[PDB]
């Protein structure tokens, strides 16, 4: 398959933070597609934006 549905995917930070990116709004984010089974989650703190290039 390679990327996510299209326009995102899935990858992780310099502390294996796991996180997702959205070629679409050049912003990552947590949601979880076909990568993440039971989990009674409760609070993030928002997402870092990750710039698409300098």
């Amino acid at each position: 398959s390679g990327p996510l549905p299209d326009g995102w995917e899935q990858a992780m930070t310099q502390d294996g933070e796991i996180y997702y990116i959205n070629h679409k709004n050049k912003t990552t984010s947590w949601l979880d597609p076909r990568l993440d089974p039971r989990g009674g989650g409760g609070n993030r703190q928002p997402p870092p934006p990750y710039p698409l290039t300098a």
